[PDB]
């Protein structure tokens, strides 16, 4: 293998000797010269650890570096600045100073100008990261909202242009936002320039995907592989018109991109490259399980996946250093965390304490989200999850059937009764969500609907409100960073003309993709109204997580609380938080608290509180006690 000093000497081959006496003294060449020398053997090791003795691996990597050098080069100053700033601050994303929001540009402003004139919204609300969903071209009609890419450089026209995007990044960056896209890399639409050239047979893009000449080899797979979308295809593959098969994990129109062709990544580093000189700050690695397959596996969580987000984090440490990585990975617990790395993805989606949040509001018993949080919330130094409550995306019930059976719960009989109470077949249910992929095989289905419809705002009930402030109060307190799905802030409904429109009806998550709601918006500072309850409440919560440094970092310590109602848990030994799940006044007794100091504030209410005597929570209250 090659080392860094020799690799460099070839970069510098493009120069006269007189240009490149100039270019070793400058000062950015320093610069990708030392994070060349402490990043590069991660790089190599990774890629080695993948393709080992491939002939492509060496001429691949030559042309990636020449690239990563250009990028670097070319790089704004003020990115640079930024560089350096969490190249020293490894941990700014565990500053509780951090909280998130996520909106669709068109769904939420219409436009690009539209997004960009929100801003100022925004830092009212407190935000310091938005998540903008897929932004670049898609086909037409059925696109998985996006994430099925026909063009990773032309920004999606309805949206605007390259130029509205840049000032876009400028303004969230002045705002002091963080930028945060989708980093689409497992697969792009079957309409991308790469997927049909593979396909006509360019020599150029061969193996950029998975294509074989019928179903031998896509029977033997599917043998394994989990369906994702199965009411469009069954297993993992799907027909071209010329009788072939291709691997389309997700939709028909989304095909998985070769990682084992190397030349694939390094034309995915190239896109990663380009994203991180527009000045985004946190790249959304969507699907990361997938980018590995090997026969007599799920084709998820292989070794292989793991090794190419840790080369592409190297990647990002030697040219565009201020570019974390926020992971995707909706699988098994066990696997989830493993993607959680200061060399892989610095943060990660949640999706454990969110899905354990929904089963603690249909179940009222908090048994598994405080085994959740007892067991599996805190993470490496330097790394923090991202929690959340809704998003774009349905809700899968992705605990741990092993965590489970420890409580005596079976996994499968309480999935079947997660997915009737949620979508309001089950006696008495508050929830008013939909089906989501129903899978006859399985068993297995998910749920769409917003936050407010899932808690019981549509029907107005009385409690759907407190609901609303119970889940994200936790999502804001357990530590790591917070993201709003944006309208739950204000209790916007579902979306009821989905069902009906022809690109959508068979996809129900648009229930949970309805448009700004002006209405709702224009109520936000009136308390006598849900949007104004809604948002006070959660304003106010985002105020004192932000100014409070009890909630700085990602660590928390459960607290026994000796009611299976009520959540318990302690920030930096010194906040310690309750959350009454109940639809009834609930008690943390006297003999309970004996430990604890005689008086608190809550930060919640704003009241001291007794602690040497019987505390009664009432119906869904959550309580924040400074204990120190």
């Amino acid at each position: 293998s090659p080392n860094s000093q020799y690799l460099k000497t070839r970069i510098l081959d493009i120069y006269t000797p007189e240009q490149r006496a100039g270019i070793e003294k400058s000062e950015d060449w320093r610069q990708f010269s030392r994070r060349m020398d402490t990043h590069f053997p991660k790089l190599m090791n990774e890629l080695d650890s993948v393709y080992g003795n491939n002939e492509a691996l060496l001429p691949m990597l030559e042309m990636l570096l020449a690239q990563a050098w250009q990028s670097y080069s070319q790089r704004n100053s003020s990115l640079k600045d930024i560089d350096i700033a969490r190249e020293n601050n490894p941990d700014w994303i565990l500053s509780n100073k951090q909280v998130g929001g996520v909106c669709y540009v068109d769904l939420f402003a219409g436009d690009l100008k539209g997004l960009k004139d929100k801003i100022p919204y925004f830092q009212e609300l407190g935000l310091t990261y938005l998540h903008l969903m897929p932004l670049f071209k898609c086909p037409e009609g059925k696109s998985d909202g996006g994430y099925a890419v026909s063009s990773y450089r032309d920004v999606n026209p309805a949206l605007g242009t390259i130029g509205d995007l840049r000032e876009v990044i400028a303004a969230l960056h002045e705002a002091g936002i963080s930028a945060v896209v989708d980093f689409i890399f497992n697969h792009t639409s079957n309409e991308h320039e790469w997927a049909q050239r593979c396909a006509a047979g360019d020599p150029l893009f061969d193996n950029f995907y998975y294509i074989f000449p019928d179903r031998r080899m896509p029977d033997q797979y599917d043998r394994t592989l989990r369906e994702i979308f199965p009411d469009q295809h069954p297993g993992g593959f799907s027909q071209l018109e010329d009788g072939r098969w291709v691997w389309t994990t997700f939709n028909s129109f989304q095909w998985d991109l070769n990682y084992s062709n190397p030349w694939v990544f390094r034309a995915m580093a190239g896109e990663m490259l380009f994203l991180a000189n527009l000045g985004v700050d946190i790249l959304r690695m969507d699907a990361v399980p997938c980018i590995w397959k090997q026969m007599g596996t799920s084709c998820e969580n292989l070794p292989q996946a793991h090794a190419l987000i840790r080369a592409f984090n190297a990647v990002m440490r030697i040219a565009a250093p201020a570019v974390f990585f926020k992971s995707e990975a909706i699988v098994h617990p066990d696997q989830v965390v493993q993607y959680i790395g200061q060399d892989e993805c610095q943060i990660g989606y949640n999706p454990l304490q969110m899905a354990l949040l929904w089963n603690t509001l249909a179940t009222r018993e908090v048994n598994l989200l405080h085994q959740a949080l007892t067991y599996r919330h805190n993470l490496p130094e330097h790394t923090a999850w991202v929690n959340y409550v809704r998003s774009h995306d349905d809700i899968g019930w992705t605990f741990a059937d092993e965590d489970a059976a420890y409580l005596g719960i079976s996994g499968y009989d309480h999935r079947q009764f997660l997915n009737r109470f949620f979508v309001n077949r089950f006696d008495g249910s508050f929830a008013r969500g939909v089906p989501f992929q129903y899978n006859p095989s399985t068993g297995d289905c998910r749920v769409s609907g917003t936050a407010a419809a899932l808690v019981g705002l549509a029907q107005d009930d009385p409690h759907a409100v407190d609901r609303i402030k119970l889940l994200y109060s936790i999502a804001l307190s357990t530590g790591g960073l917070p993201l709003i799905y944006l309208g739950d802030e204000v209790g916007t409904l579902n979306d009821d003309d989905w069902s009906q429109d022809s690109n959508k009806s068979d996809d129900s998550r648009w229930a949970h993709r309805p448009r700004y709601n002006e209405a709702l918006y224009a109520q936000r500072n009136d308390p006598s109204t849900a949007a104004g309850q809604i948002y006070q409440d959660l304003r106010h919560m985002i105020a004192v997580r932000q100014s409070n440094p009890r909630f700085d970092g990602g660590r928390l310590v459960t607290f026994n609380t000796n009611n299976k109602h009520i959540i318990g848990y302690i920030r930096n030994n010194a906040l310690l938080a309750f959350g009454n799940f109940s639809e009834y006044p609930q008690t943390v007794t006297a003999h309970t608290l004996q430990a604890m100091p005689f008086k608190a504030h809550d930060l919640i209410g704003g009241k001291t509180v007794s602690l040497n005597q019987d505390l009664t929570l009432q119906p869904y209250q959550v309580m924040w006690l400074e204990i120190a």
